[PDB]
């Protein structure tokens, strides 16, 4: 049934497609079919069990759309089609930009795996505003209906000061985003992740509070923080400390990885860029559960890095999580992951005894 659709993008479809298309003109062809909602409605029904509460909202269910598949904005009605409870566009960056020469996308089949080096393509801050802004009431009744939507902002390349491009995001699409988030840990941007440092993380984040906190109440999004999979201890306790003190509302846990794990058997292996997928999988659920520890279980984390799997989602909710995402898995799955990951999470909650997901969350600590 469900398992046969599966199994039809698993083996047939989606290498079909890897065996066609590169992997960068295989996401704009994604995102194009996707924008036009093509596919038919997801059969699975939401159950109860699966609604969160967080973030000052409602999810249905708490698989969501990571940042990097639709920059953009273009997509986020076709997303909610395909049975993610909320989306996340993005990185979206002040002014247009290229990004990185190509190739810069890389496909590792043999460990389930992506490398990528995008370096923030962005259509900028105007062309998505007014992207967002054209379909603005339907995506406040998406969100009453509780499907949020996100807005990940990055920096321009030749950007002198960080927290103004930060700033002048939030000030443009913080009133169209049910969250912000501060993404200080894409590899593929010169500096960036030394924004995660404490005295430039407490300045950066001081001035992104500050700017949102500057906007009309009703336009007020929750402001997160994504940080990388390969922080030092040191790294790790410095954000969990200025994130309580500034009251960050919460922590997006991980982006992808510089690290190239052992085992690795992909040609591509070597290539620059972050690696997503199954390789990230664990070193993603060790950064949740250290962050959920060192911020006392008090900062909402959403979970990604590696999830194709309902077993993936609970391990990433015991360790923490109030949410998850993914990208990479639907690279080799396609769509019908969505709908595999929420009745395997939906069964194994049964089965641990979970009443939902809300009492999965932290259970590894308790
Ligand atoms: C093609 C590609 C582009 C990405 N671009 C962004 C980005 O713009 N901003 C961001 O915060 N994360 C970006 N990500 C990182 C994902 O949001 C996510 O953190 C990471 O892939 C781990 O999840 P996954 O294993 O499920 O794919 C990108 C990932 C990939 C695969
Ligand atoms: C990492 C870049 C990347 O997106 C890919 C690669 N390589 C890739 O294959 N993307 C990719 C390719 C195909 C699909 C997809 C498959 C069937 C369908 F009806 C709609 C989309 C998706 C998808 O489901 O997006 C929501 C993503
Ligand atoms: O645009 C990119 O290169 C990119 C950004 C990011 O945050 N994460 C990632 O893996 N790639």
């Amino acid at each position: 049934m469900a398992t046969g659709d599966e199994r039809f993008y698993a083996e047939h479809l989606m290498p079909t497609l890897q065996g066609l298309l590169d992997p960068e003109s295989a996401h704009r062809l994604a995102v194009r079919f996707t924008s036009l909602g093509l596919l038919p409605r997801a059969r699975f029904q939401d159950s109860d069990m699966l609604e969160v509460r967080v973030l000052g909202h409602k999810f249905r269910n708490p698989v969501g759309i990571a940042a990097g598949f639709d920059k953009h904005g273009e997509a986020v009605d076709g997303l909610y089609k395909m049975g993610f409870g909320f989306v996340e566009i993005g990185s979206v960056t002040p002014k247009p930009q290229e990004g990185n020469p190509r190739p810069r996308v890389f496909r590792l089949p043999e460990d389930q795996a992506v490398i990528n080096r995008y370096g923030f393509n962005s259509h900028g801050l105007s062309v998505v505003e007014h992207r967002l802004r054209a379909r603005q009431q339907k995506q406040a009744k998406l969100t009453e209906d509780g499907l949020p939507l996100g807005v990940n902002l990055g920096k321009n390349k030749t950007s002198v000061d960080a927290a103004e491009d930060y700033a002048e995001g939030v000030r443009v699409l913080g009133p169209l985003a049910d969250y912000l988030v501060v993404n200080v840990s894409s590899p593929n941007t010169a500096g960036l992740r030394s924004l995660q440092g404490k005295a430039e993380l407490r300045r950066l984040l001081t001035k992104v509070l500050q700017e949102r906190d500057g906007l009309r109440r009703v336009h007020r999004p929750a402001v997160l923080v994504k940080i990388a999979p390969d922080l030092t201890s040191q790294d790790k306790e410095d954000i969990a400390s200025v994130v309580k003190e500034l009251g960050i509302d919460g922590l997006i846990v991980t982006n992808t990885t510089v690290s190239r794990p052992a085992g690795l058997q992909g040609a591509l292996r070597s290539e620059t860029g972050g690696l997503s997928g199954k390789p990230l999988r664990d070193l993603s659920t060790q950064t949740i559960r250290e962050m959920y520890a060192l911020t006392q279980g008090r900062v909402p984390i959403i979970g990604v890095g590696g999830v194709s799997s309902g077993q993936d989602a609970l391990e990433k909710i015991r360790a923490g999580a109030s949410l998850v995402q993914l990208y990479t898995a639907l690279t080799f799955w396609g769509p019908p992951v969505v709908g595999k990951v929420k009745r395997e999470l939906e069964a194994l909650l049964k089965e641990q005894g979970f009443g939902g997901v809300t009492d999965a969350i932290g259970a590894d600590h308790r």
